[PDB]
C-alpha cells in the first residue's frame, strides 16, 4: 500500500466554524465513476506516459457537486477504486503515485515517479485495488470561493504490454476509476442555495443546428465545415467569448448589432459616386470615446470586403405633415479595405449609386444584407481599424490547433450578393446563442479543455466528438476539409473537463 | 418595568443557532506575544462607531439597515488600541437597544452571513436561510447577538484580503402606528459592543505606522475660517440646492473621504483658476488676443497622455474669468542684469472654441492694450468675472474644443433618499462691470480636502453622520449626511441661506448608511 500517514479532516476545523453539518449516509457507500476516469493501455505506448492525473475535490462525485451549492466550505479526503480488464496471458505493470499540492507534474521520468508514495500493480490483477487520496493543506478548511491547489494522484505506464493478438485488432487493457467520500469528508456552513458563484456547473444550451445563428453576420447557420489546409491560425473580432463569459474584441450581445453602425452625417463629396462621410456612436446612443481599450465600437465588420446594405434616415425636426418627421432609405456599400474606413477614429464612408437623396446633419442607421461582389473578399484579414498612421491595438488573441492531426471546426453560412458570380460564405467559431448563454451563466472553467459530443436524437448515440477550448473555439480530429454530413436536428452535449493531452477518436 | 404599563414586550427569548467557535487560544503556538486587554474594556458595553440607525415610515421593507463586519474597529477603545498591534483573533458581543413607542408596530430580522458569501442581493426570504432571529421594534430590554469569528486559518493580519463573519439587519414590516396625532414616532436605535472573552491582540508594532487602522476625523474649523475650493475667495454662507439642480459635476474641489483627488483638483489655494505658460501668438481684432502654451503649475511640461481631463487647477465652468496676467523676461535687457516686467488685465472665455487646455492652448484677451511680448513666460492671477454673460457654473467646459470628448471626468453626485437636497458652500464673486450678484457653490472646503489627503483614513461605511454645533449655546442646530464621494445632503423643502452663527463647526457623530432618515430642518 501507499506509505501515507493519516491526515485530519473536517474535525480539525471544529472550534473555528459554527454549524456541525452532516450529509446522507448512502452517498458515503456507493462508488461513483470519476468524470475523466477511464483510460486504455495499448502495446503502442511507451514507459513514462501519464494516464490519469486526477485531483481531490467535490467535483469528482456528482452528488457532492450538487450538495456543494448549499454550503460554504469543506475539508476531507476520498477513496479511489481502480479496476482493470485483462486475462492471464498478458504482461505489463502500472504505477500509482501520490503527488503533493504545489508540486508541478510536467514530463516526469519513469524513474522519478518511484520517488513518491507509490504502488506497482500488474495488469493481470483480478480484484479492484483501493488507494487513499488525503487532504493535505496548510489551513483549517477550504472555502467554496477561494480556490487553492490540492493533492493529485497520477498513473503512469511502468512496463510495456506484452500479449499476443487475435487478428487485425490487437489486445487492449481498459481501466475504470471510481471514487467515494472518506469517513472524514464533511461540509461546513449552510447558505442559500445557488447564490454563490464558483459552484455553478458548466453546461451547453439544448439548441439544434437549425435553431442557432451566426455570430459574424446576421444570417442563419447552414452547415459545419472543417478548416482547410492553408488555414492554420485565424484571428477574428466578432463571435469571441471565453467559456467563463468574457467578451473579447468587438463582440456584443445583440444579433441585429452585427456589422451595424449608427450616427450622424457630416460630409458630402461626389468625385464619381456619392460618398457621405459619417460619424459614429455606439449601438445604444452614447458618444464613442476614441481612447477606450476596445479596438473599435462594438459591432462593426471585421473582414475585408464590400458590405452591401440599406441606410435609412429620420430627421430630427418636423418639416411637414403636422409634426411627423420625414424618412428616406436607400442602398449603400461600406468598403472595409480602403483608407476611409476608420471606425477607431470615428469615420465610416459609404457609397451610393447615383442617388443624391441623403440630407446632411441628420442621423442615420445602417442595416446590412450581404456583399456587393466577391472582389477583395478576404474573410480572414483584420482591417486597419484606424486606417493608416496607426496600427491595430488590443485585439483578441489568435487561435490555433496545437495537437498533431487536428483541424478547426467552423460554422458555415452562405451569403447574398448585389450582383456577380460566386458562392461565398462566412465561417464563425461559436454561434451567437452560445455567446449569450456563456455571458449569462458565467460558470468557471475547471480545466483548459472541455469535451463535447454531437448527438443524433432518435438513437441517442454519438456521431463525432470535439474539444471546446477556454478561448472559445472547437477542434476536431480529421484529415480532410469537407462539410460535415450530420442530421440537422442534432446538438452537442458537454461530457467532462479534460487535459491538453486527450487524443480524440478519429473522425 | 413598571413604568411601561404592560403596553410593550419586555424581553426577547430567541437565540441564533450558532456553535461555539475558538478564539485566540487556538493561535498560541504560531504567534509571537499574545498581548492582553484592560479588564474594564472587557466587561462594559460601549457604543460602536457604527452605533446609530433609525427605522422610519420612509423605509421600504427589505432594506439593509445594518451591516457589521467583524473587526477591532467595532469598539472605540479597541480602535485606539489596535493601532499598535499587528493582528487579532476572536469575536465580539453586540447589544441593540430599540425600545420604541407603545403605538408603533414593526419587526426586524438579524442574520449571520458566512465569510465568502455575497450580501449585495439578499431577498427578505433569503435572509431566513441563515441562522436568524426576529425582533420587534417595541422590546424594552436590549437584545444580544453573537459574532463568532469563523475562519480557516489561525489569526488575521491588518491586510484587507480576508472576508469575515457579518451580521445583517433587514426591515421586515412597514412600521405602522395608530396614534391619534400626526406626530413623529420614528424609532431611534443604538448599537453597543464589547469584546468576547476569547479575544486578543497579536504582536506589538510601532504605533500609528500601518494603514488600515487609521481613524476618520474631522478638523475643528469654524465657518469663518473655511475657504472656497472652486475659486480663490473665502466662504460666505451655506445654501441649499434649488429644485432645478438635482445632480452636479464640477471637477475642482473634489476628494473622497479615503483621500483620493479626482478631476483637476489639487492642494494649493493659490492655484485655483490659474495657469502658467508662454505666449506664442498675436491676433489683432478689435480686442487683442494671444495664445499661450500652458504647462503644469510646478514648472514641468504637460503631457497630454496623462490620466486627467486637463492640467490641474484650470477653471471648470463656462464663463469669462477676469484676472491679471504678468510677464517677467527670461533674458536681461538692463539694470544690472535685472529683467523688466509688465502686468495688465486679462479675460479668459471658456465657452468658446479657443479654450482647449487639454490640447495645450489657452487663448486670452486684453482690451485695447497691445503691450505684451512674445516668447516670454506668463502667469495668470484670477480676480473674478467681467460680466454675467454666458455664466453657468454647472456646465463642464470642453477641454479639447469641439469635435472631441471629455475623458477621465469625476462622477456626478446626487441625493437618493426621499425628501433630501444638496447643501452647498456659497461665495459671492466680484464683477468688473454690469449688474449682477453671482455666486459659486462648492461641495467641500479646501481645508477639508487637504485634511482628507493628509490623513488617508479608510471609510467604514458610505455615509457619515455629522451635526452643526453652536459653541456659545451648546446646542445642535441641524444635522447632515457626509457622503463618501465628497458631498453633503440635508433634509429640507426650500432653497434658502441656512442662517447659522459663523463660529460654528461640524462634529462627526457616527457612521450610517443610505437609508438613514435625517431630522427635518
Ligand atoms: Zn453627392
Ligand atoms: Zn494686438
Amino acid at each position: 500500500v501507499m506509505a501515507l500517514e493519516p491526515v485530519a479532516g473536517a474535525a480539525l476545523a471544529a472550534p473555528v466554524t459554527g454549524q456541525t453539518n452532516i450529509i446522507d449516509p448512502w452517498i458515503r457507500a456507493n462508488f461513483v465513476q470519476a468524470p475523466n476516469g477511464e483510460f486504455t493501455v495499448s502495446p503502442r505506448n511507451a514507459p513514462g506516459e501519464v494516464l490519469l492525473n486526477l485531483e481531490l475535490g467535490p467535483e469528482l462525485n456528482p452528488y457532492l457537486a450538487h450538495l456543494a451549492r448549499m454550503y460554504n466550505g469543506y475539508a476531507g479526503g476520498m477513496e479511489v477504486q481502480v479496476m482493470l480488464a485483462g486475462n492471464a496471458f498478458t504482461a505489463g505493470k502500472l504505477v500509482f503515485a501520490a503527488v503533493p499540492p504545489h508540486f508541478p507534474v510536467e514530463n516526469l521520468s519513469p524513474q522519478q515517479i518511484t520517488m513518491f508514495p507509490h504502488v506497482i500493480i500488474d495488469v493481470r490483477t483480478l480484484e479492484p485495488v483501493l488507494l487513499p487520496l488525503p487532504d493535505v493543506r496548510n489551513n483549517f478548511f477550504h472555502y467554496n470561493q477561494k480556490d487553492d491547489p490540492k493533492m493529485r494522484i497520477v498513473a503512469m505506464l511502468y512496463t510495456p504490454l506484452r500479449s499476443n493478438g487475435s487478428g487485425d485488432d490487437v489486445f487492449t487493457v481498459s481501466c475504470r476509476v471510481l471514487t467515494r467520500p472518506s469517513p472524514d469528508f464533511d461540509f461546513t456552513y449552510l447558505v442559500p442555495p445557488t447564490v454563490e458563484s464558483k459552484t455553478k456547473p458548466f453546461t451547453l444550451p439544448i439548441l439544434t443546428l437549425g435553431e442557432l445563428s451566426n455570430s459574424r453576420f446576421p444570417v442563419s447557420i447552414d452547415q459545419m465545415y472543417t478548416s482547410p489546409n492553408e488555414v492554420i491560425s485565424v484571428q477574428c473580432q466578432n463571435g469571441r467569448c471565453t467559456l467563463d463569459g468574457e467578451l473579447q474584441g468587438t463582440t456584443q450581445l445583440q444579433v441585429s448589432g452585427i456589422c451595424a453602425f449608427k450616427g450622424e452625417v457630416t460630409a458630402h463629396l461626389q468625385d464619381n459616386d456619392h460618398l457621405y462621410n459619417i460619424t459614429i456612436t455606439n449601438l445604444n446612443g452614447s458618444p464613442f470615446d476614441p481612447s477606450e481599450d476596445i479596438p473599435a465600437p462594438l459591432g462593426v465588420p471585421d473582414f475585408q470586403g464590400r458590405v452591401f446594405g440599406v441606410i435609412t434616415q429620420r430627421d430630427k425636426q418636423n418639416a411637414a405633415g403636422q409634426s411627423q418627421p420625414a424618412n428616406r432609405g436607400h442602398d449603400a456599400v461600406v468598403p472595409t479595405y480602403t483608407a476611409q474606413y476608420t471606425p477607431k477614429l470615428g469615420q465610416v464612408q459609404i457609397g451610393t449609386w447615383q442617388t443624391d437623396d441623403l440630407k446632411v446633419n441628420q442621423p442615420v442607421k445602417f442595416t446590412p444584407v450581404g456583399l456587393n461582389d466577391t472582389e477583395h473578399f478576404n474573410q480572414w484579414v483584420v482591417p486597419r481599424y484606424a486606417g493608416a498612421l496607426n496600427l491595430n491595438t488590443n485585439l483578441a488573441p489568435s487561435v490555433a490547433p496545437v495537437f498533431p492531426g487536428e483541424r478547426l471546426l467552423f460554422f458555415r453560412s452562405y451569403l447574398p450578393l448585389k450582383g456577380g458570380y460566386g458562392n461565398p460564405a462566412i465561417d464563425c467559431l461559436l454561434p451567437q446563442e452560445w455567446v449569450q448563454h456563456f455571458y449569462q451563466e458565467a460558470a468557471p472553467s475547471m480545466s483548459e479543455v472541455a469535451l463535447v459530443r454531437y448527438i443524433n436524437p432518435d438513437t441517442g448515440r454519438a456521431l463525432f466528438e470535439a474539444k471546446l477550448h477556454r478561448a472559445g473555439f472547437m477542434t476536431v480530429s480529421s484529415n480532410t476539409s469537407a462539410p460535415v454530413v450530420v442530421p440537422a436536428n442534432g446538438y452537442f452535449r458537454f461530457d467532462s473537463w479534460v487535459n491538453q493531452f486527450y487524443s480524440l477518436a478519429p473522425m
